[PDB]
């Protein structure tokens, strides 16, 4: 289709934005701020980023 895609990369800025939102101290990540670090997210996180 074409010209969508700058509608994608507003997506992964986004999806970018709020995951760094439920980044730990640590440094770590997991499925909220309360919640204990889960090795395989922030590992997985490391991947797609």
């Amino acid at each position: 289709g074409l010209e969508k895609r700058q509608g994608a990369l507003e997506l992964i800025k986004k999806g970018y934005t709020q995951q760094l939102a439920f980044r730990q101290p640590s440094s770590a990540f997991a499925a909220f701020v309360k919640r204990a670090p889960s090795t395989w997210l922030t590992a997985y996180v490391v991947k797609v980023f």
